[PDB]
């Protein structure tokens, strides 16, 4: 559905890597433009410090979405909630994206949007390549014989706004801890789909990442 | 205990990245030399294709360990087993290392050796930074409310040889699947300690990794 999705673009982190260029363009703008071109996307709520607004506002008349801003909160989830208060009163779906993932492919965004529409909550993920284990408080491996297949979550995270709101309300009403980027939905009974993305959708955290990102962009 | 540990250096993978230089020295030699200098280490069994033996044999008279070779097997575990058949009949401990991890620090090797001696089985690991979840066959997140803290396993993997042998025998006698780098020990009831290592102990898999490795070596 055209113009049914609101994007919350998380660009509130502080050194900032998401404004450093790749091929002359600030990292945040890559995903921003990917989303703007998609007919599905009605609006982009950028969550960023006022200082960086111009980075995005420069393109406002050139992009085929509405542009809005929200103020960052203290933790990532707070930034999500801030963006959430700015989305359209009738968008059917919210698409949360870390601006430090510039390389997300349109085709993968399309996938997670569809899955999110279908299921109600979906996140892009890839199978974890390393050997990963739970470790207990005595620093021992928690052993599994069964087939635990672990996936690394990326973004977008796509969710029906009502469902997200229900999660934030539960976490507030019960004072629940939020310890990774899917904790809010984990407290709900509603299913979360994992849409298979691409290993190229890396998050730029380190200086190493800047050249890797630039090197993928080479294509 | 001086000269109590046998190292199995896994260098049988095939493009090969573990022989590509960092600062002019083949990646495999970095960990090789780290181990050779440690008084604990009696011997290094290198598991590598005969073609590359000279890479290591060149240094034989210069290193304070015995050097032995084993032939790679088909899968990593087979390479482990091949090396295992070459270690000293009385070493108290075997230290399995991926040669593609050149940056392992002496101090972290010392830690996992101690832990392995104490517990019987230990592996170097670091806390996973990404959000990682189990995903079921319907591509849904397997939700946890509890505090699952996930760690990424590195090498060394340090184990009493008898315990390793018992694992390989069990996996053979029962035809058990080996699907990640701790599966053999997971079938045993004996505990596996996770020694906290360093995020710098990366595995060189990609071309990206070669520059990251080189860039860490800069120090
Ligand atoms: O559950 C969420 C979600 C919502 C979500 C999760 C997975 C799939 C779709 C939406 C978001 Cl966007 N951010 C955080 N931080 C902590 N938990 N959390
Ligand atoms: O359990 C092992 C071990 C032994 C081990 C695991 C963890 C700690 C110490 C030794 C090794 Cl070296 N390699 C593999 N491949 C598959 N399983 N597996
Ligand atoms: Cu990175
Ligand atoms: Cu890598
Ligand atoms: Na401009
Ligand atoms: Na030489």
């Amino acid at each position: 559905m055209e113009k049914s999705v609101s994007v919350i673009l998380l660009a509130g982190g502080q050194g900032p890597k998401q404004y450093i260029p790749l091929l002359g363009q600030p990292i945040a703008l890559y995903s921003f433009f990917t989303f703007s071109r998609m007919p599905e996307v009605k609006e982009i709520v950028v969550v960023c410090d006022p200082f960086f607004r111009d980075i995005f506002e420069e393109y406002e008349e050139s992009i085929d979405v509405d542009l809005s801003f929200a103020i960052p909160g203290k933790e990532r989830q707070d930034s999500v909630y801030s963006g959430l208060q700015e989305i359209d009163v009738n968008s059917e779906l919210v698409c949360i994206h870390d601006s430090a993932r510039p390389l997300v492919n349109t085709e993968d965004v399309e996938k997670v949007l569809k899955d999110g529409s279908a299921v109600g909550a979906a996140v892009l993920g890839v199978p974890a390549k390393a050997t990963i284990k739970e470790v207990n408080s005595d620093s021992l491996v928690v052993k599994t014989l069964d087939r635990k297949t672990l996936w690394e979550m990326q973004t977008p995270q796509v969710i029906k706004p009502e469902l997200l709101k229900k999660g934030f309300e539960l976490v507030k009403s019960e004072g629940l801890e939020v310890t990774d980027d899917v904790s809010i939905v984990e407290y709900l009974k509603h299913p979360v789909y994992v849409s298979q993305g691409s290993y190229t959708n890396i998050k730029v955290t380190t200086p190493d990442d800047l050249l890797l990102a630039e090197r993928i962009l080479s294509e």
